Order: structure tokens, then sequence, then C-alpha cells
DNA sequence: AGTTGATCTCATATGGAGAAGGAGCAGAGCGAATG
């Protein structure tokens, strides 16, 4: 029971940093490939007892480009995450000076919640996952192909070069699972390479919708 | 400027699949009123 909770908190987690690394923030390899004894030496081995406590688990990582430029993974420990939970973790954002967030949610988030996600957005950019939903690195999984997310000189080169307009291009939802990992926003473009059984190599290139 | 006549026209008699709307209803959370 415990040896099941430490499980799913140190897959969580995992996937957390290789979501992290794969998004840009730095991210050291120790953590990057820390195995289920060293976490339950690091954090413990019966979250039942409190050890740890899910408020242990917090990750604050810093951009490879900009060391201010900072984001926080919160794993709130009621399942079901309401308003006031969203308002201390604001709060937490605004006197540590970090505009984004990511909030780990075991069963769901209140709808109230869910909507003071986007009424905050422009300045707090916080973002919903289920537990379960990064229990498995989704981009590890053999159909699904690499991801690049593109900069904004590259989307100017590729408009350019195919002489198209954005809307031209083939869509990805913005509620991709993949683009939540990533994390993308509308108007950006990712990069997609895969494998062909006839050319060898294929790029297409997805607008974020 | 005045006169004729066809002709029209009224009126008389006796399976299934997906999508969309509504009701039920649970329950979040806001604000007033305590106690």
């Amino acid at each position: 029971d415990d040896e099941e909770e430490t499980y799913r908190l140190w897959k969580i987690r995992k996937t957390i940093m290789q979501l992290c690394h794969d998004r840009g923030y730095l991210v050291t390899q120790d953590e990057l490939d820390q195995t289920l004894e060293e976490f339950k030496a690091q954090f413990g081995d019966k979250p039942s007892e409190g050890r740890p406590r899910r408020t242990d688990l917090t990750v604050l990582v810093a951009h490879n480009d900009d060391p201010t430029d900072q984001m926080f993974v919160f794993f709130p420990e009621e399942p079901k995450v309401g308003i006031k939970t969203i308002k201390v973790y604001c709060q937490r954002m605004q006197e540590e000076n970090i505009t984004r967030a990511l909030i780990v949610v075991q069963q769901g988030m209140t709808p109230s919640a869910k909507q003071s996600l986007v009424d905050m957005a422009p300045k707090y950019i916080l973002e919903q996952f289920l537990q379960q939903e990064l229990l498995i690195n989704i981009t590890e999984h053999e159909l699904v192909p690499e991801h690049v997310v593109m900069t904004k000189e590259e989307v100017t080169e590729l408009l350019a070069r195919y002489k198209l307009r954005e809307n031209q291009l083939p869509r990805i939802q913005a509620g991709d699972p993949v683009a939540r990992y990533f994390g993308i926003k509308r108007g950006q473009v990712v990069k997609i390479i895969r494998p062909s059984e006839t050319a060898g190599r294929y790029i297409t290139y997805r607008l974020v919708q």
C-alpha cells in the first residue's frame, strides 16, 4: 500500500523530471535517473505515515537559457483541488516571483479551479496534470514521433521557404497529449521528425490551435 | 373627336449511427448571520 504509493510518487517524479528536461529546464542527470531505492532514501517509504508528504515532493527548476525563468511543480495533498489551493499557489508564485507552475492532481480539479487557471493565464500560467497521465511518459511510446518546438525565427524561415500562411500548415490541438507535455500554446509550431519506409526520413510541421 | 363588336369573365340552376436538448442532481463556493 505504501509500497504502491511510493512507487507511484517515484514514477511521477521521474516523468516530471523528464518533462522538465525536454522543456529545457536545467535538470541534473542524477535526478533524471534516480532509482526507487534512492527515492525511498531521500523522501521516505511510508507516505501514509507522512514520510514523504506530497508537499515535500515539490520541484523548482530554472531554464537553461535564463536562470530567472523558473517553474514550480506542485503535488497537492487533497485529491480534488479547489480554488483555495490554487490561491495558495498563486500567492507562493507571487512572492517567489515565479510565473510558470504545473499542478499535479490526484483525482481532478474543481470547475472553479479550472476557471481560475484560465482567468489568471496571461500573468501566471498554471497547467493541470492528472497523476495517472504522468505514470508513463507518452513521448517514449513507439507510436509517438519526435516533437521539437520551433522558435519564432524558425517559423518565419519555414513560412518564407514554402511561401505559405500559418493557416495552411496542418494543425495540432493545444489539448493534444504531446502539446500538453511540451506546454506549447496557440500559434506555436512543432516540428515532427518521423522515419519513413519510402524516403527514410520525413519532417512535418503542425501549428498549435 | 364620336361609334361599333368580338372576347373574356363572372355568375346562375340541378436499421443504425451520430448529434443535440432537456431534466436530474450532486456539490462547490460564496456571502450573510450568527453564537
